[PDB]
């Protein structure tokens, strides 16, 4: 069996890709993600100018997942745009470029320059409205008026299809309001659920200390901690945005976890923590494992089960 | 070495208690919690009238924690008020009564009647502003104006010290606004962080189905999934409400987990999912394991290390 999508006017070998931020900051990283067996890749969220990010240590991993307060360390938008315009081999797989300006004006400045390169090369924008780790800059999509202003200004400056990286929500009223805001914007063609679960705190019992330096230890959680939260958000936006695509991210370590994301409604499945820990070999194991679960169940296509999670009664 | 605490004008043999909702709905449950080695107990959140709750199955547990959408099944306020007034043995340990009216008016009606029993017997109110499982009733403490109204009306009607069971937050701005609202109310003497992490979705891969029946499978998460979220909220409100107590709840399975809660600022430590799974024998184990950690570190009392989590740099 082989794993075939035609999403967003592109073709993908399989639904897997890295999650933004993981294995995608430098040219070396992007060449490594391009050489891997993933179906696509996305760049590190960038800002207009290069950033060194927050002080180290700023990432730690544990058996149940990871915590991070990277603080958008990146080579600057000029680098990621050059990689998309001049360096990426689009014959290998599609590229998404993630942007995370610290203001609506900074996002609008980057998308105005991205648009010609999207027209010429077909790079796909993922607009990050959910960074939880820049001091004093709360997650934009937890302020629904700020979210609306960002999506209005980016849709008018960019003028092309794009997607949005969403924070997790935990309240049904918030799922209803956030999806209604998204559905105001016909240029939003995909919704990535979820970014890290913000502002958790890991403490080491032996040393009686937090494990990361920024923000007194507070950072975003990924990995096994967050799978049922990620699944809920994937499904909630798949139910409420029937004319958009949902990309799943959060807690994928196995082909079975990917199967659950796709059953909840995911079109692509992004891999963060587990890719950071295992490296890019993970993508051959996740495709093998997903194909094996499909064969055991008699599924021949992703479409046969995407979004077909069953409810009781 | 000593687990004793003296707070809120009561003495507690040790910091452990059930989390509201677990092993506390019937008279039998409350007698069992009283017979256990816990330092205190809290009753199931109640409403004015008895409720049957949401349809079954409505709780499921797994190796990394639990999901529930119980729907406030309870024997009604009259029952829990009579247990507090006539049945509980206060010589064995202190009792908290949790109330979760579905409107401000319902809460006010109950606290008007509780006040004379609190004055006479010393039962302590825990006001639940965070139930994530009654369809159409979003968590009250995710609407800061609703939270201030409830606290104003309950403070005026009740007139006595009480505490609040808070939802988890994921955003530094929310920690700052929530604690500022609580700090407007001098009768709020303790803050219990956290209730379940709302509206997660567990899916069984084999059956391709959600595992609980209410709300299309969406329910609150407890257990191993939520410990770093619980520790962040305990510490965030510990640091922001220096004139109140913080009670920790979320992810406690071991004495080490309780140690981390207490390092983060917890006074009492409540146990939900792991007490639902293990039963009330867990309190002797958590006590032994916390005293073992204290012995190895040279700590003789809880106040030698409560709130003393170290940050880097
Ligand atoms: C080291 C690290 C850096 C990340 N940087 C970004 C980022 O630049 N942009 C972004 O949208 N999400 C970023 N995230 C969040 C991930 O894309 C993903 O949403 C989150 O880690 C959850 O997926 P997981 O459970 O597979 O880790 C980052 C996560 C990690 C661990
Ligand atoms: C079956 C069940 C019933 C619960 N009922 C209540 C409740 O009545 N009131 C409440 O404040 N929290 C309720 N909770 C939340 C728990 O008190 C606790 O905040 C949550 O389970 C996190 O703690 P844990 O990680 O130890 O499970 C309930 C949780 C469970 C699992
Ligand atoms: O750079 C980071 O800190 C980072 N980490 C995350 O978990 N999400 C982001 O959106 C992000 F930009
Ligand atoms: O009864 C419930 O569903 C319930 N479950 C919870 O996890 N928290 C509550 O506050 C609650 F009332």
């Amino acid at each position: 069996m082989c794993l075939k999508l035609n999403l967003l006017d592109h073709v993908f070998a399989n639904p897997f890709m890295n999650a933004a931020g993981v294995l995608c900051s430098t040219e070396e990283d992007l060449r490594c993600m391009t050489a891997s067996s993933s179906g696509a890749l996305v760049s590190k969220s960038c800002t207009s100018a290069p950033r060194d990010g927050n002080p180290e240590p700023r990432y730690m991993a544990f058996p149940l997942g990871s915590i991070n307060s990277m603080g958008l360390p990146n080579l600057g938008f000029d680098f990621y745009l050059k990689y998309a315009s001049d360096l990426h081999d689009y014959s290998k797989k599609p590229l998404f470029l993630s942007i995370s300006g610290l203001s609506v004006e900074e996002n609008v400045a980057m998308v105005r320059r991205l648009a010609p390169v999207a027209q010429e090369k077909g790079v796909l924008l993922e607009l990050n409205l959910s960074c939880p780790n820049v001091p004093g800059k709360p997650q934009v999509a937890y302020d629904f008026e700020a979210m609306r202003t960002y999506l209005q200004q980016v849709s008018l400056a960019y003028g092309l299809p794009f997607g949005v990286k969403m924070p997790p929500y935990f309240d049904i009223a918030h799922f209803d309001t956030a999806a209604a805001v998204l559905n105001e914007f016909p240029l939003v063609k995909f919704v990535t659920c979820v970014n890290s679960v913000g502002n958790g705190l890991v403490i080491d019992a032996e040393s009686e200390s937090v494990v990361i330096k920024p923000k007194q230890g507070f950072g975003g959680l990924g990995g096994k901690y967050i799978l049922p939260t990620a699944l809920a958000n994937v499904n909630a936006f798949y139910r409420r945005c029937p004319d958009k695509l949902v990309f799943g991210c959060g807690g994928v370590y196995s082909g079975e976890d990917a199967f659950l994301h796709i059953l909840a409604g995911a079109s692509m499945v992004q891999v963060g923590t587990a890719l950071q820990e295992e490296g890019p070999g993970i993508f051959t194991r996740l495709e093998d494992e997903l194909l094996e679960i499909m064969a055991r169940k008699g599924y021949r296509t992703l479409e046969e089960f995407r979004g077909r999670v069953k409810t009781i009664e």
